[PDB]
């Protein structure tokens, strides 16, 4: 049990070295306690607009692929993030020893099946059941706005919001999450995996450690290790789904260009 305290603390050092936003700053944000200027809200066409011309994006405007309309820009902007967070997690998992130590092309199977389903526990921490943080915490998007986008851009992110609420009732932190999110990566399910057992081994581990983080961090709740693994089968759902729409946005939106990380995870 002892030697899980130091396994757990260098994955929550990798986390903190590696991510650009935490919970702790998000929620801050969100509840109005981080600093002397709120987000500004995106709630329309004309807010989306002042905040091109106003908010500081990590990507530039002009790097995005040629305008289209509204929705595909949101798209585009969503894109964006993804492909971001997807170094992250690629910088994360490289400053956790174990996973370094696998070859580079399960490394590459790992974070390709994996990198998704930590997206989307981590997207729960920038979001309430009214939107979410956009451009480092600068601005916030109304969930009401992304739903009226059109179909199928506005079904692709409603379900998101749906399961972060829920997951944000179990009231994790970051060094809570910073073990999920590992537990996530090393997978032993992954197809292509070449070293099953030394990734299931790993995988375990985690799993123990997030076990003992959980019962110190959190004495008085009851059931939320279990409840947690429930929310690792709930997210393989929610990916599968949302692979699902990615196929119907490629078939049906051929004037929507996907980015070439991307179109590599979704290489069927
Ligand atoms: O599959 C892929 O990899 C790309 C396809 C993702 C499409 C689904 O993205 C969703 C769905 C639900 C919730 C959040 C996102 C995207 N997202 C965002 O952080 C994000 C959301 C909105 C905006 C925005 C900017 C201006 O107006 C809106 C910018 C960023 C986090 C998951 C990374
Ligand atoms: C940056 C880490 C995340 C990378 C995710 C993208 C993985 O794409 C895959 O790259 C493999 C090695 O080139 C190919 O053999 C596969 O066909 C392709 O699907
Ligand atoms: C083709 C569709 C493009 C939609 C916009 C996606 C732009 O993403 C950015 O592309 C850069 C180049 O890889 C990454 O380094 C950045 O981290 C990422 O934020």
């Amino acid at each position: 049990v002892a030697d899980l305290k130091a396994f757990s603390k260098h994955i929550y050092n990798a986390y903190l070295k590696n991510f650009n936003m935490t919970k702790k700053k998000a929620r801050s944000i969100l509840t109005g306690k981080a600093s002397h200027t709120a987000p500004f809200v995106i709630h329309d066409i004309e807010t989306l607009w002042q905040a091109e011309k106003g908010l500081v994006w990590k990507q530039l405007v002009n790097g995005l692929p040629p305008y289209k309309e509204i929705s595909v820009h949101v798209f585009y902007r969503c894109q964006c993030t993804t492909v971001e967070t997807v170094r992250e997690l690629t910088e994360f998992a490289k400053s956790i020893p174990s996973f370094s130590s696998l070859f580079l092309n399960d490394q590459v199977t790992l974070l390709k099946y994996g990198v998704h389903e930590a997206i989307f526990a981590m997207l729960a921490s920038i979001v309430n059941k009214d939107g979410l943080l956009v451009a480092n915490g600068s601005g916030f998007v109304t969930r009401e706005f992304l739903r009226s986008l059109r179909k199928p851009f506005s079904d692709i992110i409603e379900p998101k919001f749906e399961f972060a609420v829920k997951f944000n009732a179990l009231e994790l932190d970051d060094s809570d999450l910073a073990l999920f999110i590992a537990a996530i990566i090393l997978c032993g399910d992954r197809p292509g995996l070449m070293n099953v057992p030394r990734v299931e081994a790993i995988q375990d581990t985690i799993l123990r450690a997030l076990e003992f983080h959980l019962q110190a961090n959190h004495p008085d709740a009851q059931y939320l290790f279990p409840k947690l693994l429930q929310k690792m089968a709930d997210l393989r759902q929610l990916v599968t789904e949302h692979a699902q729409m990615m196929q119907r946005i490629k078939k049906t939106e051929t004037e929507t260009s996907l980015h070439p990380l991307l179109q590599e995870i979704y290489k069927d």
